[PDB]
RNA sequence: UGUAUAUA
């Protein structure tokens, strides 16, 4: 009849009204695994004032946690004593499953209760939380649900603490690469750009300088290299920018890499647009000049875009003197017409 | 005219 009173609250939750969280005493695994039990228990610590009625049920919680935690139900449940204002009850609930923390990173339930736990509990609880992830950090990284276990633990946590991270970034050649290609691995290394350290990042950076151009092109190794733009050094900027500038049109006519210098263009210092128009309006003796060729193109055409929004009006003069010219044929060319428009703007001199 | 992340 357990059952029974979930059946008849499903039916007449009306008769929930002057039910209270020490009454389910007893019964709070299958409530806190059914949808309306689930919330019933959650509402009710939200809106009591009462202390002692939310510790009533924690030792029931403390107990079936291991059952609660990657139920789709029940790990809301746990979730809410990982809220500020039950500090008490952290450390009794975080050893509750720490034993088996290198599994729930990996489910798709539990990892919820890991984040909550690492979004409001103090650092040496967060450590000990992390302590167990170094057993599984590489695996975690690439799966779905443990690089989000991972990203918080990233945001939450002092730099210092997440050297095991940076040092699994750096534990073969190649995994840096393999992270920046991975769907989930990349989030990973762009946490890791945003908040540790430059000392920790350094040899992070010079791993992904190392394959750039095939990290660049990557649909997910683009926005790793356009977290190199903005989270590293000015030596990086130099590096990388040099290097699409060498490299401008081959950049800028491929899907992915021609975000990249979108970035560029959007972080760069008056010096490194310099180069990036002064590539674009290079007279290649033979050829058009390659601000010509870019806007012929499908993704490249987003680029000498970006420069004319981007550039000093001394270089944006730079471009309208090497475009003016091929304006007749431009606007033959796929969107020819739009592209132009867009630029309309900067030709009206 | 061109790109990404697990719950009722
Ligand atoms: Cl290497």
């Amino acid at each position: 009849t357990t059952d029974d009173l979930l059946t008849r609250y499903r039916a007449n939750p009306a008769m929930m009204k002057n039910l209270k969280l020490s009454d389910i005493r007893g019964a709070l695994l299958k409530f806190a695994k059914d949808q309306v039990g689930s919330r019933f228990i959650q509402q009710e610590l939200a809106s009591s004032k009462d202390r002692f009625e939310k510790d009533s049920i924690f030792d029931e919680v403390v107990s079936n946690a291991d059952e609660l935690v990657d139920d789709i139900f029940g790990n809301y449940v746990v979730q809410k004593f990982f809220e500020y204002g039950e500090e008490r009850h952290w450390a009794r609930l975080v050893d509750a499953i720490i034993d088996r923390v290198p599994e729930y990173a990996f489910q798709m339930y539990a990892c919820r209760v890991l984040q909550k736990a690492l979004e409001k509990i103090n650092e040496p609880l967060q450590i000990k939380i992390l302590s167990q992830i170094r057993h599984v950090i590489h695996r975690c990284m690439k799966d779905q649900n443990g690089c989000r276990v991972v990203q918080k633990a990233i945001e939450k946590v002092s730099p210092q603490y997440v050297q095991f991270i940076v040092d699994t970034l750096l534990e073969s050649s190649n995994t840096i690469y393999e992270m920046s290609v991975d769907p989930y691995g990349c989030r990973v290394v762009q946490r890791c750009l945003e908040h540790c350290s430059p000392s920790q990042t350094k040899p992070v950076i010079g791993q992904i300088h190392k394959r750039f151009d095939e990290i660049a092109n990557n649909q997910y190794g683009n926005y790793v290299v356009q977290h190199v733009i903005e989270h590293g050094s000015e030596e990086d900027r130099m590096v990388i920018v040099t290097r699409v500038s060498n490299n401008l049109f081959e950049f800028a006519t491929h899907k992915y890499s021609s975000n990249v210098i979108e970035k560029c263009l959007e972080q760069g210092a008056v010096y490194h647009k310099s180069m990036i128009v002064g590539a674009a309006c290079h007279h290649q003796e033979g050829s058009v000049p390659i601000v010509v060729q870019m806007m012929k193109d499908q993704y490249a055409n987003y680029v000498v875009q970006k420069m004319f929004d981007q550039v000093t009006s001394e270089q944006r003069r730079e471009l309208i003197l090497t475009v003016r010219p091929h304006i007749p044929v431009l606007r033959q060319f796929p969107h020819g017409k739009h592209i132009l428009a867009k630029l309309e703007k900067y030709f009206q001199k």
